[PDB]
């Protein structure tokens, strides 16, 4: 009624989050597909919003201009849905990570929110 909640890891290690079902269609491979993205720390501070831009991130899903946790997300994701996708600190920046934006081991919590296909 009010809304569903539940958590579940994959092989690849990635997570991912129900935050809205979209009743449009899953995310296309070899098509560009425009969503949103937000970027939060560990404790909920706002490092990345692709709202900054006033426009929808347009990009080809399956090409390499994204992370595992990307294609794997948008590839479950639908048109109008959101889902909060969390990428380790493997999976994400990297050994290095960020100087102080980022610290090197932590989860990164990354909001996926599908706008077009
Ligand atoms: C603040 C900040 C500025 C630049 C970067 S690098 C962009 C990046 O690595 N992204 C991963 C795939 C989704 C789009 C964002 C990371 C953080």
């Amino acid at each position: 009624g009010p809304g569903s909640m539940t958590v579940v890891t994959t092989e690849s290690g990635l997570k991912y989050e129900d935050l809205t079902e979209g009743s449009g269609a899953e995310a296309r491979a070899g098509q560009t597909v425009s969503v949103h993205y937000t970027g939060w720390l560990t404790d909920g501070q706002k490092f990345d919003s692709s709202k900054d831009r006033n426009d929808p991130f347009a990009f080809v899903l399956g090409g390499g201009m994204v992370i595992k946790g990307w294609d794997e997300g948008v590839q479950g994701m639908k048109v109008g849905g959101v889902r909060r996708l969390t990428i380790p600190p493997q999976l994400g920046y990297g050994a290095r990570g960020a100087g102080g934006v980022i610290p090197p081991n932590a989860t990164l919590v990354f909001e996926v929110e599908l706008l077009d296909v």
